[PDB]
């Protein structure tokens, strides 16, 4: 499974690629970058260092974010992208043409990847490079701690959106300068989890996450507003979750619509460092919400929300009782 | 998998159990039932015909809707249940003590069921009987046509809730007295589909339904309000879907909460008979929403919402292109 | 204005009518009532004590909750009403036919009411009696304290809805057995405040409440779910607000729809007694949301949400762009 | 009451200022502007034609969108603004320094304005100019008709937000090149209507609009999604309404938040021209929603939602109704 192979590639590397990250930051510093208008400077850097001409093309197809023409070294970027997104596109292409060898050797370090998986992993590492270039490690880590992890304020400072900030936060595993260890999740209204990235072993790092009581799936009921939750898994470990929906503009009233929820999760021990714990009492184990990973694999015994019987237990029927607890 | 076995049991019988339904209706008429306050009348019927004392009990555990004591023939019903729900509980018990043999032979018609499945199927048939007794077939079918399938108005007339009405609408397959053929779906915020029932073969009768563009998963974003949609599958068949959330009251601010979405679906050809098509243009194939059964088994080529690649194809990676269409 | 006259009538009486309340409770006790299935028992009491025959009529007009025919003493009640609501209707009629004189003298205690206002006040006092009969003071006050004011659990225990419980909670001003002093508000999506009741002087007891940052107006964004907020008025006083929407069933997809939000508010000092304070930090004056009574009468100086200029002040700056309207 | 004075100022002029609009368009064309990245080009224009240096400032206070320093001719623009918004700020300053006399004479055409109202109206005309420069009349009107008034698609093409597009749509009253006549509304969660603009006389042009059944107040229930409604007033006139909430980003989790709903309304006769009529049956007077201007002045007799009694109209101790103040 190509995308699952790459998910596991990043999971195995603690969602941190030291050489690549360093590389991005080095290039950011050596080439004189300054956060603020990074799109203009990335165009200039492409001109000066790779002979690549960046044009903002309002003639690209409606769905095309960028197209690179290697024969003339011409990078076309969609006019409808915001500066942060233009910067991301340009930095992705920069990874692919100017960091090709580093990415190739990083891919080689996992000899089990399939061919399709290797192509997908190249794209994933280029996206990682773009993130670590738009958000150079040191500056971003300092900003995240100074701002107490306010994702919106971080976006505002670095001119990027919610999802990108959450990506970068889940990558702060540089030895001796680590940020809060995070698990990053992306889902749609139907529960499809299309992105999993985690600094370390979490319950939802690879599978699971279909618990309707979990706040991430409640984001769509509160669109564009940040939701939060103190959650306890069936094994007693407790976690702090923040989430928010993200919507793709334009498209048109009739157009195809993009709707996702992005969630960030960490051990409850770290919650006190988040602006999102403001007003919440964290030391009270009785105010935690009991959630699970998905009913078929959830051993809780008195859940009123349970959707399916637990695959490990007895499905006893009682003809003489009516209960508000399904499959109890 | 017992609950899947029973799902397929009802699916194979076109979600209509002729013997049982008729039994219900007969008993409704022979014993003088009158729509309105069926809970009191069912208590009287239990007493007069089975010697069973129905008492309203506020001492039962919080989660108990009813408890039947066969040794003294005493049926205790939860005080916090509305009259329609009390009637449902009492009539479920009525099925189980007074229709035991009929239920057993109906189960016997499927010699492939496992033991657990046989018990679960008995409970399912008891629920079917309860529904067909609270909503006797002729009266309810006539009401459904008279009210143009307005689920709220049907509930008001028969003193029951949204979910029950939808249950009953999905069973009107009595030969020569058929209602609109429906597929009934129940989901949670996480997309777990816990109920599937269908008059005939529909796409989601047994599997699938994890398409984020399908309006059933959008019910939770518009809580307590009826949502509707003209949906088109990848094979061209068009359907009308109506859905609404249902919440279990009481429980308390800290208590466990029950939240589900219930959807009714039919061929687009039938939509014009629904009050829910009022104001909607049905003859315009361009105003239909293109949905799927779930990205991994969806062959659409330009879905902006796609969460996973379609397993029936391949998408080569293109290092030189950025798209708003995932897995193009 | 007739409805404002009666609003002020109840406001002046601290939203507690001692004689009437006591009356209800006595009647509840002397006639052997038991909380649970009060609708059946109220029908029995109407027959035994007033010769009033209660029929559940599925033939009433669609919008009629009840109609009383004094010539035959026949009380018709809508079949689509839940048992708690039927009980309420029956007890309203009970107030009007069996407590006529008490209500008349209570109204007489306010010589300023207009004639229309006196009629509206009779109906209001009958509703008060119905509330105090379905929810007898002693039992309900004890239950509220035991349940830490969980409105849903009170509704479950007494078989009534959110709005009725909140009504009754805001009336627990009986000397030597007081509940948390509350201000009761009902609004629609457009901000129209159609009900105001308060145990004591609150900011929104009589006027105001059009602040978009106030959580009550956010109830409609989170339908059927309880919303809560620690609010600070411009004068520094802090309050705890809980609110929830209430929707009228039936009616039909095309039918006329009723949607309201009901909010309960009290001084922050009392918040710790509410189940709704669970998980909330109450001692931190910095986590309070700064709201007002309505922009035109709100003196805050750096509100990004401000809708209109404050009437007490108004500078234009051709050389500046601000995210603060009417700085 | 300055803001009500300026509201009436624009209402009296059909929400179209012909001289200023033309000016904007001329300046757009004469200076070689091209739709797309107008913020950079407006910086260039400011420098070349008025000697004003536009700098992107991340040192301004958090609430300052721009500060112009007339003593050194330096316009500082907030870094957290999107390109359309930076362009809007720059064009506002351009109005105020380069169209000062035109704006002054336009204000002078209403000798009844108070002193404060004159300043507020100067700002209003500067904003009008910014809109008419970012969205040049001919080009924008053509785009609106081609795109069937898709507000999002118009925003995408011209690099601006929902509210700005709706603003511009409500001004297309240029003689012989008119767009759909619209009434533009902005409200908050509490029903406060802070903006009213109308091409012609509509019910809510100056007063009213507190009807809970009106779809504009339902936008917050469906945040960030376009809502639509076919509404009929108590006088029989029918209207098509579209609305959507708009939220101000940044600010922070604890920060002060800006939330508004912006609604566009037109006569039902025009609805068939809107993309938003797709899927709606428009000819069925029975599928129209009966709304009002606000209960105290609404004469409907069977509204279940009624909040206050109608001022133009008895208690019945023997009846209980689901229709308040019947
Ligand atoms: C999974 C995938 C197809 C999603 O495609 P998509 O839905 O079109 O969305 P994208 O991921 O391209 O971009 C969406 C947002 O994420 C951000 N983003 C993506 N990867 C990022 C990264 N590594 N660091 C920071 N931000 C990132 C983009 O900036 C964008 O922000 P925007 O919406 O404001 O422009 C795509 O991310 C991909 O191919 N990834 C390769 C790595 C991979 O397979 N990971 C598997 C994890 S389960
Ligand atoms: C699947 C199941 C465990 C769900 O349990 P639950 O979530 O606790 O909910 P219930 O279905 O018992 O009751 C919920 C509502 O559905 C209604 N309902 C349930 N079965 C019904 C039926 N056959 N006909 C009509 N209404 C029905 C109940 O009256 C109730 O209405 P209310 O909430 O307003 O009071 C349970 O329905 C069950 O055991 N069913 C029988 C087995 C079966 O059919 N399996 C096939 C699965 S597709
Ligand atoms: C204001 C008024 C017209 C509202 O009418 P309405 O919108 O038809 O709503 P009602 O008040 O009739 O009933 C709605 C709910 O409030 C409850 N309620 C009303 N008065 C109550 C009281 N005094 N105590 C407890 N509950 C009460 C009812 O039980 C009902 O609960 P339900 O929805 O579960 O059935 C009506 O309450 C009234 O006439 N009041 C008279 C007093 C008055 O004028 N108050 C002015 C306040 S500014
Ligand atoms: C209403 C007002 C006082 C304060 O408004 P505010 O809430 O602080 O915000 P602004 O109106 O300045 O800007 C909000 C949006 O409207 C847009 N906008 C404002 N005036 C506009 C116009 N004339 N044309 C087009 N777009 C306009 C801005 O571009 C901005 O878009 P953005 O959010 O993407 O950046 C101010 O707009 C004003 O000066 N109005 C004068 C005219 C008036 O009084 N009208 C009637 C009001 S009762
Ligand atoms: S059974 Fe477990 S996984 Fe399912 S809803 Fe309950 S807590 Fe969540
Ligand atoms: S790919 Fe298919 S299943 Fe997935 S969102 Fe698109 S239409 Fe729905
Ligand atoms: S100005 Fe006052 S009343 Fe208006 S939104 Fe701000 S705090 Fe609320
Ligand atoms: S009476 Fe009804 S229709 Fe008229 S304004 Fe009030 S809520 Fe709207």
């Amino acid at each position: 499974m190509p995308f699952e192979e790459v998910r596991d590639f990043f999971y195995d590397r603690n969602n941190y690629i030291h050489d690549l990250d360093m590389a991005a930051e080095r290039m950011f510093t050596e080439s004189g970058m300054r956060t603020g208008g990074l799109d203009i400077q990335l165009a200039e850097l492409m001109r000066d260092r790779f002979g690549i001409s960046v044009v903002i093309d309002d003639n690209l197809p409606d769905t095309a974010k960028r197209r690179y023409h290697p024969d003339t070294k011409v990078l076309r970027v969609a006019h409808w992208l915001m500066p942060g997104q233009r910067a991301f596109q340009i930095a992705t292409q920069l990874a692919l043409v100017g960091q090709s060898d580093l990415i190739s050797s990083i891919v080689a370090t996992d000899d089990q990847l399939s061919t399709e998986a290797r192509g997908v992993a190249r794209i994933g590492l280029a996206n990682y490079f773009a993130g670590a270039f738009l958000l150079p490690y040191r500056e971003f880590h300092r900003a995240a701690e100074q701002l107490r992890y306010d994702i919106d304020l971080l976006g505002r400072r670095f001119g990027v959106g919610f999802e990108t900030v959450c990506h970068r936060l889940s990558t702060l595993q540089r030895p001796r300068q680590r940020g809060i260890p995070f698990i990053f999740i992306r889902t749609d209204k139907a529960g499809n989890i299309s992105k999993r990235q985690s600094a370390t072993a979490f319950h939802f790092s690879r599978v699971g996450g279909s618990c309707p009581l979990w706040v991430v799936h409640d984001a769509f009921a509160q669109p564009e507003r940040i939701v939060r939750q103190v959650a306890q898994m069936p094994d007693g470990r407790s976690y702090f979750w923040v989430a928010k929906t993200t919507a793709a503009d334009g498209l048109g009233y009739l157009g195809p619509h993009k709707n996702f929820a992005v969630g960030l999760g960490c051990d409850l021990a770290h919650a006190h460092k988040l602006v999102y714990s403001t007003g919440v009492v964290l030391d009270d184990p009785s105010t935690e919400v009991p959630i699970g990973a998905g009913c078929k694999i959830c051993n809780r015994t008195s859940c009123a929300q349970r959707a399916f019987p637990y695959l490990g237990g007895r499905v006893a029927v009682d003809e003489n009782a009516g209960s508000s607890l399904p499959y109890s």
